[PDB]
């Protein structure tokens, strides 16, 4: 006579974290790329930014249904997008340049695919080639979608202030829960390429300092260089690169 409040049929129905993830990635997006126009730095550059904030706006969306973010502050939510926005975005490129031409390009968008030239057309080319190395470690390891998702994920906890969240122990929970996830999928039916993933997310934090470096740089001289930022760039760069600069963004590392 008593409805029971605990529901055997939603607890077995409920799909796994990683079929979650699976769920909830992003559509790919278009850069809107105008091939008429010359591709000088300048142009290069400012398509790339619009990119990035198209891109933004689908991983704050993500960033919302994900398992186990809700259960931290507000606070701890922003800061920890705008920490790790370079790093995610980086990781999701080289992971549609892994699947989309197996590596052989950076797949920045469907209609925006740098090959050589449009490394060095674009002033960053070595920084390209940088992202592009994490293309050919994704194809060396055969990287697993599943693995992607929560590596990714891993990334969005890998940098957080030095003095600490607002929840340093829920946001522990969460990158604890994760790592779990990722030590559980590269269980065979381990350690060797649990070890080789771990190490790949930690040479993330160089790579993603050395993308920022040139980002500040073409950010505080954007008008002499006449490279523009959409207005979702300009609110997290402007929070981020006062922090990042005065020491202030603490990288988690696994080694
Ligand atoms: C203009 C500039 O400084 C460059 C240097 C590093 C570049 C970013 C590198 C990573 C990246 C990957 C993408 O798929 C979208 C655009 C972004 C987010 C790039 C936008 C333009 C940046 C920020």
């Amino acid at each position: 006579a008593l409805v029971p409040q605990l529901s055997t049929i939603s607890r077995a129905l409920t799909p796994s974290p990683v079929m979650v993830l699976e769920n909830i990635e992003p559509e790919i997006v278009y850069a809107g790329y105008d091939s008429s126009k010359p591709d000088t730095a300048e142009n290069l550059l400012s398509t790339l930014n619009r990119l990035a904030g198209k891109q933004m706006i689908q991983v704050v969306k993500w960033a919302k249904v994900l398992p186990g973010f809700k259960n931290l502050p507000l606070e701890d939510q922003i800061t920890l997008i705008q920490y790790s926005w370079m790093s995610l975005s980086s990781f999701a490129l080289s992971w549609r340049s892994y699947k989309h031409t197996n590596s052989q390009f950076l797949y920045f968008a469907p209609d925006l695919v740098f090959n050589e030239e449009k490394m060095h057309q674009s002033a960053m080319y070595e920084l390209c080639q940088g992202m592009h190395q994490i293309s050919l470690q994704f194809v060396r390891l055969q990287l697993t979608f599943e693995e992607y998702t929560i590596m990714k994920v891993l990334l969005l906890l890998s940098t957080i202030p030095k003095d600490g969240l607002k929840s340093q122990a829920a946001f522990e929970e969460m990158r604890t829960n994760y790592i779990k996830e990722l030590r559980k999928m590269v269980t065979k039916c381990s350690w060797q390429r649990f070890y080789q993933l771990t190490k790949l997310l930690d040479s993330m934090h160089d790579l993603v300092s050395d993308l920022l470096e040139f980002c500040f740089y073409t950010f505080r001289e954007s008008h002499a260089l006449k490279v523009e930022f959409p207005a979702m760039l300009v609110e997290i760069i402007s929070d981020q690169l006062p922090k990042v600069e005065s020491g202030n963004a603490k990288p988690l590392y696994f080694h």
